[PDB]
């Protein structure tokens, strides 16, 4: 049960704990005093909103920004690598491999919000299985891709989603129009049910003939439904928590980069002590994701109630561990791909030769999307002579790249996906020697001249999705050229076709994280 | 802990018998409020936080408690229970009355030591510290007791807490609103849906509470009243707040349902293991809702007001379908009364390999050991009857058997003895195996033997019921031979008269007759 | 820390100290010349199975038995009485207070090596505390590595030897003795100064290759022919000319009571202390033992194999159960499969019962034991219609083990029994309604077809039935055991009566006194 994981790490991680009934009490005050809340009035309109941009991204990132300069309990910037010590080679092993696990789980509970899912033309069993994911995770429209956020660098909605007990209690106090200690008091008596149980709607409705304020709460919202603005019983629930002057509240810990490592130490007893695991499914968290997810953010701050939303980066970027894809990665790949219209036109090209590509390339003009990954090569003579005259790529710059995925991506596309290319016999080839010989094959034959009009135009658009091709490129008269992107190709082989390239956005079906290792 | 998972599971199969009660205690609280004397309620905490009460305290007390129920809804009725098979089995029965025989036994020599008391004066360091040990367990001229009383049995259900009292108290004693006391309780109460509240949670909820800070966690369910502000009383008050959760609390009791919520006890006791302890003390989630349930089958055994009910638990309930282990318990810890090194006088009606009344009485305390056995020798017994007792023998019937033993065994060590006979007393404690017991022949004159006959039956004749017979000397008619009366009247014969002087019986008057 | 406590017994106990390298290096030199070190090899090779039989066991102590017969530092059996004296009434009670911590602590550690730990089907929980407990005292479905049929045979079997550390070190290794002392002299020095540690071993070697034959990974589960850090260390000890080292000490009858009154000193002083963990002696619980032992050897470094008996049987303090030994009893009943049929039996009335058995015939354990009568009237009517104890045997039985055993019971077992009403209750009287009972219901003729049988397999497991027993009809009859019992009620229920070793769960010693 999820309170006895929470009660045994209460009872081992008391001595990290603390009274700060104080500060966010302090804290409450100051935003009460300097915050326009009829701007947090605003963010909460945006957050009703079914689809959100930049513009809206911008007022919620800018909020964020003015509630933090207000409050003094702020999480600081703070990278932390973890090595051999307090922590042992087989705890470090354990964190590791519990951390690939979150990455897997978050990125696969936040991504669709912006990568979308497609929901359009589909079978019934299809439509089914993606339903059940968006409603898993909280989750229109154009076409018919589901998406909550378009934007153009999804990086920047990181960590813009906390709930904060001052920003709780001011809201509360404000936007309740109740005196600030009638809404401590409130708090209060919800964090002392909390010494025992976790607070259900039953419990909370016998709390609310005494504190009305309590009635804003909703209890159909989840953490995966709300912003750090929104009412939600674990907002409340985390806030009560901080008004005790009393009792091993895992909400009140304080992590330095000197207490980390014993912290995670602290854990990881529980862990084994418990059986406590990370899930292999998307959404809400358990005791022990949530902890650690918490305290890896950052080695400087209170991982559950300070402000986090200056914090660049997730968790398993700001807390690393130092001495064929997985399952998780796995998962990811197919929830990723659900981004693809099954039905579009997609091209696809590679670099290398189909029985050693290098470099695969697919991409669909309609909505923009695009996968794109690379492999070590096998056959180190031939790469040399492909990267004198085609594609330039040092091989050296390719030990850093995920290997399986050419398996994987292959393995992964929709059924009966038509894939347009240009040089048919290669492509058909890559595809059989994967094992798929279902994929219908679009052979364009465009002229050498009439394929790479449009290269210039790409390269000047589009030069940032690809670093790889490095070296110079020459063809016989020799003279240097502009070396060969699969991506490029695809999207200029298409412009050719087209007749002129468009100014769109593009986006990457694969997430970094899995492009590279 | 184990306790709480009795509660729960209690809570469980009970939840059909539960009540939202909140308005009604809040109702009761808001009479109590409004119409009782609470400077009167100030007086009786001053006279619980004597060590010594007399009748007059217990006067104020009960007067009292009649002002509190006459105030209330919340009111438990007499009603007597009658188990008979049909919705219980028989089997169901058995287990019932082996208990309530158990819970009989815990429950008496937890509470009859606060009026009968205890002897803590010259005694070895072993018994010392073994009566001690007793003596903490439950709440608590030689003896210690709480209660110097006439009638005892007017000590009978006038401590309970109750809901509406204690919400009463909190908000006028406290000088808080009535909603903050209900506030307070309810946060309480929701605590109790998860674990038993302690020190630790009440110093959190006090913090913003400062209400609760008159709760006082030394004080104990055992040696308080409806008055003082005990932990358990706020549980209780508290679990009454919620409207829910299926609060062992807001049970009601009827005549329609109890065989009904028996059954649903013992399911629950099979299936968890539940028991009655033989250590007086605390009572287990079992023995108090069997304890509770068992008083009346007619209100609310938790919550409300109890003190207009006369009678004990194993009294109100009944299975209809020598000594038990639980009496001889209950027995030896009577026998604790006594004062080792006072003069104690004992005679015997019957001959000593016959006994049919036994009386042992210390004049000094005013105690008293009295109790029958049935006849072996029926033909020398109705000699006996015409010429010196007059007892009925089928009068007899009636009385426990095996105490004759069991008494003579508990009887302290190297007591001395006074007696008008000496030789049958003596042919029968050795009979019993008591050869240590010392022995005093005080020998008087057959006359100077019954001088104050006549004034020891004239202030002690409710003592003793049975002598009945006409008894005769060479004949004209003469009064009866009790074993209880001799000794009060040979101790008057000895002492040059006779005090007036109520005695204390050390034998429960449910222990003597079965 | 241990290194500090050895510090100040080394202050404190130096006049005791000799200097005994010229007799340990002679003994060396009588084993090299005299023992058969391919036998020593065989023992060594029979110390690493992982489970050893009575074969096993002959081969240890004959070889002890060879070692003991040529060296000249030898402990020699001592009975030693300890009165008021020297030791003022004070130091007796704490000295008697503390061999009864440290008998429970050595038992917890040693017992469990032949007793055996039930591992089979068992919560999470159980596995994690029993698995834990193996891991600190070095350590079917029950783990055991000595099966033998008496455990006494054990007992001194295993101590390490200076002279024979020596001796295995030079020809086994195949060095120059003078090589060997070297190397142990350097790690005497060391030790002068500190507990040698891996690092101090690791530098050693680098200078001294014989050294390389020692494991730094304990004094638990080996013997004197396993070449152990703490083996070595002790050799080196007595290499040195002074420097105060604990392994020299001699002790005599004549001043025991002064070592004792000394460590005692240190005691008060430090704040030295039995601990309740089972696994590695610290020093005072080491130094204690070692004294205990004997009254008249050296208690460290001479040979102890020929010696009877535990430390606190050998000296004794002339002047309900405790914390200790209810932490004894607790370990022992972890031998139980709480999953296998199991008999009880008791003589006397549930309420009054003088006698309890229990038997698990699968595994062949039982639980026996008795307790002084609170009814002699009905007691004396039962010891001539049942069971035939003399009630004055009673008397020096351990009081307070009825409670302690049935608290201690396995939790949801099944016991079968012959009558479940008197178990029942004796069982509900400690709050135990969890056990499921079986009444197994023979006829009285049935019942004891086997009785004989039992008693003519058994009968040195019960002394208690002394009174002659009698059947109205009257006629002599064999009186009833609980424990015997158990085993024909089984017999009959199993058509056949096994020859088989029982082995008993509570120490004897927790038993009596
Ligand atoms: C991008 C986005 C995320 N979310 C949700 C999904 C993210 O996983 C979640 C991250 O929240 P945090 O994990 O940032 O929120 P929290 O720390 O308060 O969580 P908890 O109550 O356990 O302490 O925010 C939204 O509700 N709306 C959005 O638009
Ligand atoms: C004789 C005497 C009895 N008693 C009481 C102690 C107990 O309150 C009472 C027995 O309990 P009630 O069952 O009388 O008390 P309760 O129902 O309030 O207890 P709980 O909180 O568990 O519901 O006997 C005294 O307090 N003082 C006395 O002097
Ligand atoms: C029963 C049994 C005991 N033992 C032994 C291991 C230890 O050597 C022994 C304790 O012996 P001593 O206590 O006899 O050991 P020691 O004096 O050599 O050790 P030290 O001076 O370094 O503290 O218990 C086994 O090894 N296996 C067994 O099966
Ligand atoms: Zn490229
Ligand atoms: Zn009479
Ligand atoms: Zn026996």
């Amino acid at each position: 049960k999820s309170f006895l994981w929470t009660q045994s790490l209460r009872r081992e991680l008391s001595g990290y704990c603390s009274n700060i009934k104080l500060q966010v009490v302090k804290d409450a005050q100051a935003l009460l005093h300097g915050l326009d809340f009829s701007e947090v009035s605003n963010v909460q309109r945006l957050m009703r909103k079914e689809r959100r941009d930049d513009n809206d991204l911008k007022r919620l990132r800018d909020l964020n920004q003015a509630v933090n300069n207000l409050v003094e309990l702020k999480s600081t910037q703070q990278k932390s690598i973890l090595r051999v010590g307090t922590l042992t080679s087989d705890d470090l092993l354990i964190l590791a491999a519990d951390l690939e696990k979150l990455k897997s789980k978050v990125i696969r509970t936040e991504r669709p919000l912006s990568a979308g899912v497609y929901m359009g033309n589909l079978s019934s069993q299809q439509l089914d299985q993606r339903r059940a994911l968006l409603n898993m995770i909280g989750m229109a429209g154009r076409d018919g891709v589901v998406r909550v956020w378009d934007v153009k660098n999804a990086e920047l909605l990181n960590n813009q989603f906390g709930t904060m007990p001052s920003l709780t209690l001011a809201c509360l106090t404000k936007q309740g129009q109740v005196d600030l200690n009638d809404a401590v008091q409130a708090l209060t008596d919800l964090g002392l049910i909390y010494t025992a149980k976790y607070p259900n709607t039953s419990d909370l409705d016998r709390l609310t003939q005494s504190h009305p304020i309590l009635n804003m709460i909703d209890t159909k919202k989840s953490s995966l439904n709300i912003s750090g603005y929104n009412f939600s019983l674990g907002a409340a629930v985390k806030a009560g928590a901080c008004m005790l002057d009393g009792g091993n509240m895992l909400e009140t810990i304080k992590v330095s980069p000197q207490t980390m490592d014993g912290i995670l130490k602290s854990i990881l007893k529980v862990k084994k002590a418990l059986g406590m695991f990370i899930s292999d499914t998307p959404g809400e968290r358990n005791p022990y994701e949530n902890i650690l997810y918490k305290i890896c953010l950052s080695g400087d701050g209170w991982p559950y109630i300070a402000s986090r939303t200056s914090i660049t980066g997730r968790a398993w970027e700001n807390t690393v561990v130092d001495l064929g894809l997985t399952y998780s990665q796995l998962m990811t790949l197919k929830d990723a791909m659900l981004q693809l219209d099954p039905n579009a036109k997609t091209w696809m090209d590679i670099e290398g030769r189909p029985e050693d590509p290098v470099e695969i390339a697919l991409y669909q003009p309609s909505s923009g999307c695009y996968i794109h990954f690379f492999r070590e090569p096998t056959d180190l003579k031939q790469f040399k002579q492909d990267a004198k005259y085609s594609h330039g790529i040092d091989v050296t710059d390719l030990f850093a790249t995920q290997p399986g995925l050419t398996s994987a991506v292959i393995d992964a596309l929709p059924r009966n996906m038509v894939i347009t290319c240009q040089g048919s016999d290669d492509i058909r080839k890559l595809l059989e020697s994967q094992g798929r010989k279902d994929i219908k094959l679009i052979d364009i034959a465009l002229s050498k001249t009439d394929s790479r009009k449009y290269e210039n135009a790409v390269w000047d658009q589009y030069k940032d999705l690809c670093h790889m091709h490095t070296g110079v490129v020459v063809e016989k008269k020799k003279e240097e050229i502009t070396p060969h992107c699969a991506l490029m190709d695809c999207i200029m082989f298409d412009a050719a076709v087209s007749g002129g390239l468009n100014t769109s956005v593009l986006r990457a079906v694969l997430p970094r994280d899995m492009v590279f290792r």
